[PDB]
């Protein structure tokens, strides 16, 4: 008998990697990107 207050109202989106919360999702799924090893013009052209 342990049903009754349920609700999915309360959302928070939190990265994995960082870790960090954020206020909406579109934020964040793009966020994530920056998680990404390999960036071509980075510390030297070659
Ligand atoms: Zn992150």
């Amino acid at each position: 008998g342990s049903s009754g207050s349920s609700g999915q109202k309360e959302k928070c989106f939190k990265c994995n990697k960082c870790e960090k919360t954020f206020s909406c999702s579109k934020y964040l799924t793009q966020h994530e990107r920056i998680h990404t090893r390999g960036v071509k013009s980075g510390p030297s052209s070659g």
